[PDB]
């Protein structure tokens, strides 16, 4: 797909590129990586044993309205199941869009927050359930 793409870990490193782009890069279990390439409502089309789902914003320069609308539902719903979204990579831009449309009305959304995807893999070790 051209509006996201799969990450994964390579061995031993934080470095986290395309599942397809080098052959050792691995999946991490209980965690999905996925680096936004497009507006999220776009990507969130096609996504129409995980405890966390980290999203990379790297990518991301700003978002509008409806990407934040649509990434509030998506923090939701799986937080409904106990599945914890991260936002890794947001610049203060983005965070600042995010803000503007109310996504931190919940200031513990907050915590969602991490500078890189290595951190939120660290943030979702230990948690509480
Ligand atoms: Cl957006
Ligand atoms: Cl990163």
């Amino acid at each position: 797909s051209p509006s996201y793409t799969v990450l994964g870990q390579l061995p031993d490193t934080d470095v986290y590129i395309d599942i397809d782009a080098y052959e050792e890069v691995k999946e991490i279990p209980g965690i999905k990586i996925f680096q936004i390439n497009a507006p999220i409502y776009y990507a969130n089309s096609d996504l129409y044993n995980i405890h966390t789902v980290i999203l990379d914003f790297t990518q991301v320069n700003f978002m509008d309205s409806v990407g934040v609308k649509t990434l509030a539902g998506i923090v939701k719903e799986y937080g409904d199941v106990g599945i914890y979204v991260y936002l890794a990579g947001c610049s203060a831009q983005v965070v600042n869009d995010l803000t503007s449309n109310r996504f931190f009305e919940n200031p513990a959304l907050k915590e969602l927050l991490f500078h890189s995807i290595h951190d939120a893999v660290l943030g979702s070790q230990v948690r509480e359930a």
